[PDB]
């Protein structure tokens, strides 16, 4: 976390006026408690800081010697990537309680990767790090990532986050069209007309 970070995020829940503005908090809140695990957690992965770094630069830099225009390009945006010993890991980073958005991206770049592992015949992965912000416990579903970095604690905390997201929800509490937005995702639709 950071001091100016907080300032700002406590300056924009008080200006918060509509459900629009709330909603807006709301996510920028959840993907700065994403940025936030992925920083810390390859500062102790040993590991380069990626963020939605695209795929076909992935494959640049494994392999440059590489015509850039036969290889297709997927819809998959690769959050951290990592290779070693002829092996691709595609790192992802989740904060989600429960696996149900998880195993989806799991499945959904392995959907959108497997013609690409093939058509350039090198074993490529996929590894989803699950944290609980609850309780920091670290779930990796790839077996051979796991055989590779066996040993890593983190030191993180989500006391900040916690706090601040409930200080939002109880301001917007009472509003209607602030639950109807924050029940579902980014994309937000009013109260219908009829």
């Amino acid at each position: 976390m950071d001091y100016q970070e907080y300032q700002q995020f406590l300056a924009r829940i008080n200006t918060a006026r509509d459900a629009c503005v709330a909603k807006d908090i709301d996510v920028d809140l959840l993907m700065a408690r994403k940025d936030y695990f992925g920083r810390e957690l390859c500062k102790s992965l040993n590991i380069e800081y990626r963020n939605d770094v695209p795929f076909i630069d992935i494959i640049l830099d494994i392999r440059p010697e590489v015509d850039p225009l036969t290889i297709d390009a997927p819809h998959i945006t690769p959050d951290n990537y990592l290779y070693i010993n002829n092996v691709l890991y595609i790192i992802d980073y989740k904060v989600s309680v429960s696996n149900e958005s998880s195993v989806i991206t799991y499945d959904k770049y392995y959907e959108l990767t497997r013609d690409i592992s093939d058509r350039l015949s090198i074993p490529i992965e996929i590894v989803i790090i699950r944290i609980d912000p609850v309780s920091r416990d670290l779930h990796i579903n790839s077996d051979r990532f796991k055989e590779l970095y066996p040993t890593i604690v983190v030191d993180i905390n989500f006391n900040q986050f916690f706090d601040l997201k409930q200080l939002l929800y109880e301001k917007f509490g009472d509003d209607e069209e602030f639950l109807l937005k924050v029940a579902h995702g980014d994309f937000t639709l009013t109260a219908p007309w009829c």
